[PDB]
Formats: C-alpha cells, sequence, structure tokens
C-alpha cells in the first residue's frame, strides 16, 4: 500500500491516514508535499513486544526529497499509531492495523 506524506492540496496529513494491512505487507511512504517528512511509530502504541526501531524511522531522520520514499512491512499483528515528527502537533499522525 502507498501512502503519500502530505496532502496534494499541501495538507500536512498521511494519505490513507488509516488502514489495514496483513502480516508482510509493504507500505510505502512516499515524500509528496510539505516535506521533509518522517514516519515514527509510537513505542507505547504498538503490539507491546514489537521493537520499534526496526520498522520506524527516528524523529531525527528525514526524508528530503519529493518522491522519496520509506519502506516497511509489519509482521505482528494488532494496532500500529504513527505519526511524522515535525508535524504531529499540525495532526500528521495514522494509524494501520495489521489483521
Ligand atoms: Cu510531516
Amino acid at each position: 500500500i502507498d501512502v503519500l506524506l502530505g496532502a496534494d492540496d499541501g495538507s500536512l496529513a498521511f494519505v490513507p491516514s488509516e488502514f489495514s494491512i496483513s502480516p508482510g505487507e509493504k507500505i510505502v511512504f512516499k515524500n509528496n508535499a510539505g516535506f521533509p517528512h518522517n514516519i515514527v511509530f509510537d513505542e507505547d502504541s504498538i503490539p507491546s513486544g514489537v521493537d520499534a526501531s526496526k520498522i520506524s524511522m527516528s524523529e531525527e531522520d528525514l526524508l528530503n526529497a519529493k518522491g522519496e520514499t520509506f519502506e516497511v512491512a509489519l509482521s505482528n499483528k494488532g494496532e500500529y499509531s504513527f505519526y511524522c515528527s515535525p508535524h504531529q502537533g499540525a495532526g500528521m499522525v495514522g494509524k494501520v492495523t495489521v489483521n
């Protein structure tokens, strides 16, 4: 599944921001508008034995170019909340469910 980082109208959002995938299904987060961006999984809001470092960027890591991506496949089932560090306050957050 492809996820835009920033909407085509320049809104600071993940598009789509809520979605469900199966184990091992790729997520490709792609810089679209209002970059830089990143994608950080909330380490208190993912399946409790999952290592957030295996699946996310750090808060300092950034995707700088339009069309630059971050790809991840999630294995463990359950809810994963994530956000874009610089833009979290503006609402640039999401949640993916692995079912
Ligand atoms: Cu952002």
